[PDB]
């Protein structure tokens, strides 16, 4: 719902970039190894890219600003100007674990405490690179921890592409404020809050539910408090962008060889993904064969949580 050529436009050529380079690529893939210009251009097609991603970015974060601080205005015009400026910082309190400074907080404040992004129809790789670098720690090395420095690294800005471009539609709509959620203002989604909130994100599956509950909450309360909800939203994401790399050829829906090359791409050890063709067939419920988002993030969890 950012209606604003400047971005329009912006987003409309550095497809034209991509969809070049992407072509462009193409052939190197299947040229007989005869006597590598294709290799020059791909990655020259490829900086421009990052470079015109950059620019992007930073237009989108200057709109997110304006909708954020357009929308705190709005708050004020009703109730307590101050009735407010509170429950956020009571709010944003529970982060107080990584090393999140104002500068992160302010992020999460708009991410997880505003809908400036929230169904905007943008997002920025730039303001998820940087909460995610901040968080790997938090997570214990192994797996999943491998996926999420793997959204940061962002190779080739390939990950970059992806958030701003190809997935911003999507990654704006797993974004929400938790004030909306949480809908009787006490500091924690409840059981019932959490699903309903979930089930309206693709999340209908019972099963697949709990299994969120289970990984949000972890000092262990039938109750998720922002904190946790952050960490479980930050999941979400990556795993979403991670999805749609994962597409290698755009059927819409991930399948066995393709998620295999990821946890591969990864570098994620056979010792760890060992029951992975048979848990692949319990996430792929309706027998596609293939993943949608929500089975891609059961199988996630299921094998490294
Ligand atoms: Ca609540
Ligand atoms: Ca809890
Ligand atoms: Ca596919
Ligand atoms: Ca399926």
């Amino acid at each position: 719902e950012i209606f604003s050529q400047e971005l329009t436009q912006r987003e409309a050529n550095v497809k034209k970039v991509h969809e070049n380079l992407e072509e462009l690529q193409k052939k190197l893939d299947h040229t007989s190894f005869a006597h590598d210009r294709l290799e020059a251009q791909i990655a020259q097609k490829e900086q421009e890219q990052k470079a015109k991603l950059a620019e992007y970015d930073q237009k989108v974060q200057n709109e997110f600003d304006a909708r954020e601080r357009a929308e705190r205005e709005r708050e004020a015009a009703r109730g307590d100007a101050a009735a407010e400026k509170q429950r956020l910082a009571s709010l944003l309190k529970d982060l107080e674990k990584p090393m999140l400074s104002e500068e992160d907080t302010n992020i999460l404040r708009q991410l997880f405490l505003s809908s400036a992004v929230s169904g905007s129809g943008k997002f920025s790789f730039q303001d998820l690179k940087q909460v995610l670098a901040k968080y790997a720690d938090t997570i214990p090395e192994g797996p999943l921890k491998k996926l999420f420095v793997m959204v940061e690294n962002d190779t080739k800005g390939r990950m970059s592409y992806i958030t701003l471009v190809a997935v911003a539609n999507d990654l704006a709509a797993l974004v929400a404020d938790f004030r909306k959620i949480d809908t009787n203002s006490n500091g924690t989604l409840s059981r019932k809050e959490f699903r309903e909130h979930f089930v309206r994100l693709g999340f209908d599956k019972k099963s697949v539910q709990d299994a969120l509950f289970r990984y949000a909450d972890e000092d262990e309360s039938d109750d998720v408090g922002f904190s946790e909800y952050v960490h479980l939203g930050l999941c979400l994401l990556v795993l979403r962008i991670l999805y749609a790399f994962a597409d290698f050829d755009k059927s819409g829906q991930l399948s066995k060889e393709e998620v295999q090359k990821v946890l591969e791409d990864a570098h994620i050890p056979e010792s760890a993904r060992k029951k992975f063709e048979h848990q692949f067939s319990v996430v792929d419920v309706d027998d596609s064969k293939s993943l949608s988002y929500q089975e891609f993030v059961m199988l996630v969890l299921l094998m490294f949580h």
